[PDB]
């Protein structure tokens, strides 16, 4: 989740 938020934002 960290990652996949992070690279959407
Ligand atoms: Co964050």
């Amino acid at each position: 989740l960290a990652e996949a938020l992070h690279a959407a934002l």
